[PDB]
């Protein structure tokens, strides 16, 4: 009736605002907070003068003409986004399309830095004004973060800053608070982009078996009917949140929250913790929800997915269940396996049925289709195993240079910030994944994978510099992984032109904090490579060490410029004779 009446009574006045604004911030990233807060109220306003009047002028208008029309009413549109003016011509969907389209991934904004005492005193004053910010600071920097997780954080940043600002010493209660939940972001937005991603580059086909895949694997004990009907209730759920829909999506969640906690006994015994929580408590507990124990009553699969004489005339019939039957099947008993590996071990399974069926005797053919499944499961696990070892071996800082070496071999085009957050990224994975029990650490990996190169092929998509990373970005989602681990120094790379200011260090970085000196350190690192292509990793490693001795010598001294500078310049060139 009134789309906007309706969302407002559904969501309330505080969630709907919030909604509206993450909305309004990650679609003009760049628009000072107030604007913003004064957009949403208008929009509120109207909200409520519909909810009480649903007859009223323009209250039966969609909401995206609705939030359209408002982003398009924002002064210095043209000077601030002189691309989007071009947008607010357009009808909608046509309109919302070019908004989308036009979202920054990496606007490359300042980051976001606890100030405790100037924050606590801002949360002080006005409570209301200071959450409302972080929405906007957050969503403005992840323009596809899950909307209503958002405000789930705002209540943990607000518990945050109630706890520690009475509480003794302040910034020793919430520094590493807001560390940490910074940290929960940043996977969380990750989470969310392949998700995106997924939609955008692969379709809900492939956004749908990802998530059968994956529920099953979770929800062991729920039958196929009832994952399938939470699959397609979720892939609804992301799909509008994907497009910008924040308000449906949310409403639309609530709804699957209320459904799965209904019905918990047909689906999980882990969700009754879940359940007894409050409305966005709850929603966040089942996303994030651990696996359920594996039924006594799994069901052998060699009858009727390998030994029935029907499969082909099955399979014809109807593709798309029959396999998603078998996916349903497989990733139940499997939770020791990654999403990838069983979406890889499926499309195996498909295209073992295209074979035989085409042959004259299918069931001769089709009987040892589990024994190709083999290879596709050992290739990840020592992939794994070798990672590991690796990473324990010479811990965090040295396994994310590895790979930042790997990487810059790799992709040498892509720009030095990119190779480090990346191979960065990528370390961090065995941090995350290495220490944990031996039989999670395969699917812990490679889901955690997937986000880093998701992310490393949204920032391709914005600034493409190399074909073999579109390549292996746009080629099969299942695959991506494999088709990165396979790539190899590109030999086709002219060796960047030597720069000595590159390699130059100075005082400067003596009182960034370790966090920080490694990343100067790093970027040196996909320098060397830049440069040197061809030098080994060991090279590398020896001339880093050299590069990190001297660093901690000069900043050790006295005088920590002339040490630099009488210093440095050697070092620079030397470290050219290593890398031959
Ligand atoms: C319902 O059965 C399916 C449907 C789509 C799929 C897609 C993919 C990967 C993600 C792809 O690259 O398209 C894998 C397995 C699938 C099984
Ligand atoms: C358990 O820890 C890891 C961490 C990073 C990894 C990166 C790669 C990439 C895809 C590569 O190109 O080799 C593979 C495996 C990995 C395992």
């Amino acid at each position: 009736k009134s789309e906007i009446a309706h969302r407002f009574n559904d969501l309330g006045e505080k969630h709907f605002k919030g909604l509206v604004l993450v909305a309004f911030s990650q679609y003009l990233q760049q628009c000072p907070f107030e604007d913003h807060v004064k957009l949403v109220n208008e929009v509120t306003e109207f909200a409520k003068k519909c909810a009480a009047d649903e007859s009223a002028e323009n209250c039966d208008k969609s909401l995206h003409t609705l939030f359209g029309d408002k982003l398009c009413t924002v002064a210095t549109l043209r000077a601030t986004y002189g691309e989007l003016a071009d947008c607010c011509e357009k009808q909608e969907p046509e309109r919302n399309e070019c908004f989308l389209t036009h979202k920054d991934d990496h606007p490359n904004l300042p980051k976001l830095k606890p100030e405790p005492d100037a924050q606590c005193a801002a949360f002080q004053e006005d409570p209301d004004k200071f959450l409302g910010k972080y929405l906007y600071e957050v969503a403005r920097r992840h323009p596809y973060f899950y909307g209503p997780e958002l405000l789930f954080h705002a209540e943990e940043y607000k518990a945050d800053f109630t706890e520690c600002c009475p509480a003794d010493d302040k910034l020793a209660c919430l520094i590493p608070k807001l560390d940490a939940l910074k940290e929960r972001i940043l996977l969380s937005s990750a989470k969310e982009r392949l998700k995106c991603s997924s939609f955008q580059n692969f379709g809900e086909r492939a956004v749908k078996a990802w998530s059968v895949a994956r529920l099953s694997q979770k929800f062991p004990k729920a039958d196929f009917a009832e994952v399938s009907k939470i699959v397609t209730d979720l892939t609804k759920v992301h799909k509008e949140c994907c497009h910008g829909d924040l308000l449906e999506c949310a409403d639309d969640r609530a709804d699957l929250a209320k459904y799965i906690c209904e019905h918990q006994d047909s689906i999980s015994g882990k969700l009754k913790a879940c359940c007894d929580k409050p409305l966005l408590q709850k929603s966040h507990c089942i996303a994030e929800v651990k696996e359920d124990d594996l039924p006594s009553d799994l069901p052998a699969l060699a009858a009727d997915f390998a030994e029935d004489k029907e499969i082909c005339k099955h399979y014809k019939d109807a593709k798309d269940v029959f396999l998603g039957t078998f996916l349903y099947e497989y990733s139940r008993r499997h939770p020791d396996y990654s999403v990838s590996l069983l979406l890889r071990i499926a499309k195996t399974y498909e295209a073992t049925l295209e074979k035989c069926c085409a042959e004259a005797d299918p069931p001769a053919c089709y009987r040892t289709v589990f024994d190709q499944f083999t290879p596709l499961v050992e290739e990840p696990k020592s992939l794994v195993k070798k990672n590991c070892d690796l990473f324990e071996e010479v811990g965090e800082y040295d396994f994310q240079n590895a790979l930042i070496v790997r990487y810059t071999k790799k992709a040498p085009q892509v720009s030095t910030p990119t190779l480090v957050e990346i191979g960065r990224t990528l370390g961090k994975v065995g941090s995350r994944c290495c220490k944990l029990p031996e039989s999670e650490r395969l699917p812990c990996s490679e889901n955690h994978l997937a986000l880093a190169l998701n992310r490393l092929c949204v920032l391709h998509e914005k600034t493409p510099v190399s074909e073999k990373i579109t390549k292996c970005c746009t080629d099969s989602l299942a695959e991506r992984r494999p088709c990165f681990s396979a790539l190899e120094l590109d030999e086709g790379y002219v060796p960047k032109e030597f720069k000595a200011e590159t390699f130059t260090f100075h005082a400067d970085i003596c009182t960034l904090p370790e966090d920080e000196k490694q990343i100067k350190k790093q970027s040196a690192l996909a320098e060397l490579v830049k440069h040197k292509p061809k030098a080994t990793k060991e090279q590398l490693k020896t001339v880093l060490g050299n590069f990190s001795a001297f660093v901690a010598k000069c900043c050790g001294r006295e005088d920590k410029e002339a040490c630099f500078a009488e210093e440095g310049p050697k070092l620079v060139a030397s470290s050219q004779l290593a890398l031959a």
